[PDB]
């Protein structure tokens, strides 16, 4: 049998009854009643959720292949998304997903480095910033241009300016979807009807606004095509061109450049948003922890100095800072609920059975927010990852970035974004707020399933 869970309505199941403000409350709300694995009924269609280390680890490691399914919803068709690798499942998936991890080493696409990408953009954020002169600022834009110019350079092997009308048209079109996949009403309220659509035009504008991304992709690509140097791939389209060569022969291909096309979508769509977010929160929870800031800029002063950029290696020699951005990340719980997985197929959990296709749903949130591992977990504090000598202490409870087989394909990306343009930015200004740090409130702002920062402003103050 299934786990178990609140008795289910006729028809709509457990629907009314978990509050939308907040599902990841709810779910732990629900926990406490029915225990770490219990079932909802969204129409019928049943639903188990994970909550608490001990289940989300024997299933997304211990059994981990029977859970490395994405679970799938009417909003997956509407916006054409199961065709590159967020929203893809088996074969397509595997390979891939395999794929992508391969290009995307540090050294996965030619001599120039992924890190040297990052460095790259790091110093133009530092002169972006210095532009503001110091003048209030509402930093989403600038802080998003940042991620969304890595994905750029890893993909199309250029960078754009800032003002580069062309780099300002993906960003909005990225934007755009992005806010609109974040009303309630399409995460959710869609999601209830199975077999028609209740918000047509807006499934046309996300429809539209990729057809213009996959279109600007398609341009890079003929241009790819015509310079391509085998010997010599230098960004994620050359590889994929070149894995496209050594498919020849193998007929139907998973790479095709419709598959291009879609999962480069994938890698904007999956790379820019989550980053730059929580970029934008740690500047407020170090604008809220002033003493924070100045510790992390003590180890800048003193491992990397004034006279070089941050890189990779200084991480292992900054304790403080490194645990200030796991902090960052545990604290602020982004995807409260990870996205949907799948089971693969019939499978025994614990004591129940759990047919193929159920949709699993996993707490992060009860996981980041362990108050065993995390004593006052919804406090913000670098010692969470600090041991008694000041060293960086480590956990199992850090997932982020989820874990197993679906675990983030960009997660040594962020990890060097997050890394290098905080260091570099705290490497050459001071935070001002506008308002006094006793009275900002840091909470985050949750709507259904998402979970972001609310609005602030600050100054860049050079040093
Ligand atoms: C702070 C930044 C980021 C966070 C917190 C984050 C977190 C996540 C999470 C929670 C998932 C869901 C995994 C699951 O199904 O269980 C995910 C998926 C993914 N992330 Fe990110 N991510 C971040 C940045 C990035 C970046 C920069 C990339 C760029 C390569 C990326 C690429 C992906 C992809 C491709 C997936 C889909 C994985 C799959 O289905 O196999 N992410 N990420
Ligand atoms: C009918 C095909 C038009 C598609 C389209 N492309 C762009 Cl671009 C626009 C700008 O509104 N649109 C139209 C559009 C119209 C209404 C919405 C909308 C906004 C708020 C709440 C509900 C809707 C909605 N979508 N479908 N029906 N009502 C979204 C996009
Ligand atoms: C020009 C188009 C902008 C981005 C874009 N809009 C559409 Cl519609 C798609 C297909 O899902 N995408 C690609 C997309 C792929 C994955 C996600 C995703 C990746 C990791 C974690 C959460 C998200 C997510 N899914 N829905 N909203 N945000 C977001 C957008
Ligand atoms: C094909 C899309 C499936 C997503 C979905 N539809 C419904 Cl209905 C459910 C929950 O009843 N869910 C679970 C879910 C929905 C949206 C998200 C999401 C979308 C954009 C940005 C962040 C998130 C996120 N994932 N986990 N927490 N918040 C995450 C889980
Ligand atoms: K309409």
């Amino acid at each position: 049998k299934l786990p178990p869970g609140p008795t289910p309505l006729p028809v709509i199941g457990n629907i009314l009854q978990i509050g939308i403000k907040d599902i990841s409350k709810s779910l732990t709300n629900l926990s406490k009643v029915y225990g770490p694995v219990f079932t909802l009924y969204f129409g019928l269609k049943p639903i188990v959720v994970l909550h608490g280390y001990e289940a989300v680890k024997e299933a997304l490691i211990d059994l981990g292949e029977e859970f490395s399914g994405r679970g799938i919803f009417p909003l997956a068709e509407r916006a054409n998304r199961g065709f590159g690798i967020v929203f893809s499942n088996g074969k397509k998936w595997k390979e891939i997903r395999r794929f992508s991890l391969m290009t995307l080493r540090n050294f996965g696409m030619g001599k120039r480095s992924i890190e040297d990408r990052v460095q790259e953009e790091a110093r133009c954020l530092v002169e972006e910033l210095r532009k503001t002169k110091a003048s209030p600022c509402d930093p989403t834009f600038i802080l998003g241009c940042a991620p969304c110019n890595v994905i750029c350079s890893i993909i199309f092997h250029k960078r754009f300016d800032y003002k580069d009308q062309q780099f300002l048209n993906l960003m909005e079109k990225l934007n755009e979807n992005i806010k609109i996949l974040s009303s309630p009403w399409i995460q959710i309220c869609n999601n209830f009807s199975p077999i028609i659509d209740y918000f047509p035009g807006t499934h046309n504008k996300l429809l539209k606004n990729v057809a213009f991304m996959k279109s600007y992709i398609l341009e890079k690509v003929k241009e790819h095509q015509e310079s391509m140097d085998m010997n010599n791939p230098q960004d994620f389209i050359d590889c994929f061109l070149m894995k496209m060569e050594k498919e020849k022969h193998n007929q139907p291909s998973e790479f095709t450049i419709e598959s291009l096309e879609n999962t480069a979508v994938d890698l904007f769509g999956a790379g820019t948003e989550t980053t730059s977010t929580t970029l934008r929160y740690a500047l407020l929870l170090l604008l809220k922890h002033p003493e924070v800031t100045a510790k992390v800029q003590e180890e800048i002063e003193r491992v990397i100095g004034r006279n070089r950029s941050p890189c990779m290696q200084d991480r292992s020699h900054m304790p403080y800072t490194d645990a200030v951005v796991h902090e960052v990340q545990r604290y602020i719980d982004l995807l409260p609920t990870s996205l949907p997985h799948a089971v693969t197929c019939d499978i025994k959990f614990r004591n129940y059975l759990i047919p193929k296709g159920t949709t699993i749903l996993i707490s992060l949130t009860s996981v980041l927010h362990d108050n065993k591992e995390f004593p006052n977990p919804e406090m913000f504090d670098p010692h969470h990852f600090l041991d008694e000598g000041g060293n960086f202490k480590k956990s199992k409870y850090f997932m982020p970035f989820s874990a197993g087989k679906r675990i983030c394909v960009g997660e040594a990306l962020a990890g060097m974004e997050l890394f290098l343009f905080l260091t570099s930015i705290l490497q050459n200004f001071n935070l001002k707020s506008l308002v006094d740090p006793k009275n900002l409130d840091t909470t985050p702002v949750v709507n259904g399933f998402t979970s972001v920062p609310p609005f602030y402003q600050l100054c860049f103050i050079p040093i």
